[PDB]
């Protein structure tokens, strides 16, 4: 099995392409994977990508290549490499804003959200810990009743177990003791 | 490596003696094992079992035996089964008023608890259930509206990368075509 020498155009796709909506998509899961996010279960990357991936355009608009083509491309691979760095860089700039824009909105939103949320929560879970902190003292000394009851209860049943169990030892005992 | 022929007799004193305290132990693991036994985490069954064990008091007891005896012991072994087993089923009657009591009574104790704690702890947790229920109604339309809005968000976000995506990806195609 040899290896497609268009993964060569593949990688320099994802590298200095793709890698814009990546980022994009990573600012998204930081939402959705938010403390807040989750408790929403926000699913919000569907038709997030494109059909077509940006590879696909590539090889479609290069159409066919020859072995001059991936030989040309070999020696100029560092050179084009730089030089894709610096256009990509220039855009990420461009781009910046919008991704900064977007991870402040969405924290906006949560907290706005939050305020909404987290009192009505906090009351709630206060006054079930005060009325349940109102019932773990009046149940406390029933259960330390019942513990030494229960204590009681079980040695007293040992106890009137004992003389049978020797009951029953010594008859087997004395039935051994016969065939000698 | 040999099989001690004690070990005869060993089977005798778990099978026809020790059976009437490990029942009585049963019946106190049921106790223990409750879902109300279990709520106070009781741990009843220490020093229960005593030091010595009813196969050491026979082996103690009948002292050193010869083949004679083991020939003999299994010359006998069936019709002391029987007379053993009627020696022990006249004892776990004589026995049985004991564990029932014993049954009925823990039970009693349990339930006489329960009446004291499964109300109020019901009230507490039918409250809260009547006060959450009266805040999964009031963030409801607040989710619906979160949700709403995220995917917007998202949708643009999606929308002013893409621009910048295709002009990255007319600068590789440009590049590449200056390979041919």
């Amino acid at each position: 099995p040899p290896q497609s020498p268009w993964d060569r155009v593949k990688d320099l796709a994802t590298v200095y392409v793709d890698v814009l909506k990546d980022s994009g998509r990573d600012y998204v899961s930081q939402f959705e994977g938010s403390a807040l996010g989750k408790q929403l279960n926000l699913k919000l990357l569907d038709n997030w990508d494109s059909v077509t991936s940006t590879f696909s355009k590539l090889r479609e608009q290069l159409g066919p290549v020859t072995q001059e083509f991936w030989d040309n491309l070999e020696k100029e691979t560092e050179g084009l490499r730089q030089e894709m760095s610096k256009d990509l860089e220039e855009v990420k700039a461009k781009v910046q804003p919008y991704l900064d824009d977007f991870q402040k909105k969405w924290q906006e939103e949560m907290e706005l959200y939050r305020q909404k949320v987290e009192p009505l929560r906090a009351e709630l879970q206060e006054g079930a810990r005060q009325k349940l902190h109102e019932l773990q003292e009046k149940l406390s000394p029933l259960g330390e009743e019942m513990r030494d009851r229960a204590r009681a209860h079980v040695d007293a049943l040992r106890t009137h177990l004992a003389p049978y169990s020797d009951e029953l030892r010594q008859r087997l005992a004395a039935r051994l003791e016969a065939l000698k």
